[PDB]
């Protein structure tokens, strides 16, 4: 089934129908006019951030460091040799000027945590980046700025069909490749129900705490996530 889209729902409707029961939703009309939505071209990113060092996940997975200018040159603009992803990086703490182009969603105030503790991560990469199926320990608003992403969501109630890795370090990550699952080794995966969507610019996906999610970029993409409680 498809994740529902709601236009600027009230705080109470979001709380009662999505936050408390832990149900995903896409919020429309919330982030669509944030400055980032019109301002964040590649050229703007290069002007404001190009000389700064960022962590880049390549691939055989490795983590390296390079400037934003290098990342753009090697993994976005020139016919790249491998997939590189500027993933899960607190770019807005590093570059406070960019924080002026985003806002904390008002719905985060329904949480029990402090705004000071909300973690804001950038996710910037070419078409074809993949975040394998995993779950996070806080609520998440994933705001799509540039490009589209295909997202698959499985409830925590389906965890037994997703074959989490046994190591404590990877217990929040599935052993299954969502889009080409090995059903001989992971047969229960096939019948596990899920939601999916294509998340487009200006839209926010609410990923409830511990909801399993898998993400593939369909175009050159930039997302901003807000981890909150
Ligand atoms: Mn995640």
């Amino acid at each position: 089934s498809t994740v529902p889209r709601l236009h600027r729902p009230s705080l109470q409707h979001f709380r009662e129908q999505f936050l408390v029961p832990g149900r995903p939703v896409i919020l429309k009309g919330v982030a669509d006019h944030w400055p980032c939505m019109q301002k964040w071209s590649l050229e703007y990113i290069q002007e404001i951030a190009g000389c700064r060092t960022v962590p880049v996940e390549v691939g055989e997975w490795s983590q390296t460091l390079m400037t934003v200018n290098e990342f753009i040159s090697k993994y976005i603009v020139n016919e790249p040799r491998d997939v590189g992803y500027l993933a899960q990086h607190q770019l807005f703490d590093q570059i406070p000027e960019l924080k002026q182009d985003i806002s904390i969603p008002d719905y985060c105030s329904l949480g029990d945590g402090e705004e000071e503790e909300i973690t804001i991560n950038a996710w910037f990469g070419p078409q074809g980046t993949i975040s394998p199926l995993h779950q996070d320990p806080q609520q998440n608003f994933l705001v799509q700025v540039m490009g589209r992403k295909y997202i698959r969501l499985y409830s925590p109630q389906e965890s037994g069909a997703l074959y989490p890795h046994d190591t404590h370090l990877l217990h929040n990550t599935s052993q299954v490749d969502v889009e080409n699952p090995d059903l001989e080794k992971f047969p229960k995966f096939a019948k596990a129900p899920f939601l999916s969507c294509i998340l487009s610019p200006g839209e926010i996906l609410f990923i409830p705490v511990k909801y399993w999610h898998y993400v593939r970029a369909l175009d050159l993409s930039f997302s901003v996530s807000f981890w909150w409680s």
